[PDB]
């Protein structure tokens, strides 16, 4: 089991960490969602689907910088919605193919009432997402840590 980003940055068998740089909607009004769709950014696969089933969770997700200060968060994992920053490990998604499959994570971030102006700064860390991988084969229990950075400012009109 291993993962890679849209630009080809890989985390190999056994886990590790990688940076993900995302473009963000430049203007987000109070009442609207800023959507960070990581399912277009992070892809994983099973290296031995003939014999092994891989299990994958969002073990936890943390918010940083402007997202922590200025937004109210929800994370969607494989179609189900949870608080973000997270309060529990998600159910498992099965990886049973050698063909790359998206990691089905999306953040839905809406401005808090106090938000206004540059609510997320270009280049800032906005989230850390921990992908936890196990299997039905051995005792492997690996973390793939995704550090999410903003490519641009996000402005909340006042
Ligand atoms: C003849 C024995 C072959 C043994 C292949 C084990 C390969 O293990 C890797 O790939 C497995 C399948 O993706 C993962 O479950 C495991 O954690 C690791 O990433």
């Amino acid at each position: 089991f291993a993962c890679k980003t849209a630009n080809g940055t890989a985390i190999p068998i056994g886990g590790g960490s990688a940076n993900v740089y995302v473009n963000l909607a430049p203007v987000v009004n109070v009442g609207q969602n800023l959507v960070v769709d990581l399912s277009t950014q992070i892809f994983c696969h099973n290296d031995y689907p003939e014999t092994i089933t891989d299990y994958v969770t969002l073990q936890r997700g943390s918010a940083y910088g402007g997202v922590l200060s200025n937004f109210s968060g929800t994370v969607k994992y494989s179609g189900s919605s949870y608080p973000f920053p997270t309060t529990s490990e998600t159910p498992r998604v099965v990886y049973n193919s050698r063909t790359d499959k998206p990691w089905p994570v999306a953040l839905y971030l809406t401005p808090v009432s106090s938000a206004g102006g540059v609510a997320i700064k270009a280049g800032s860390l906005i989230a850390v997402l921990i992908l936890r991988q196990t299997n039905n084969y051995n005792s492997d229990d690996f973390q793939f840590v995704w550090n999410i950075y903003a490519n641009n400012d996000v402005v909340v009109p006042t």
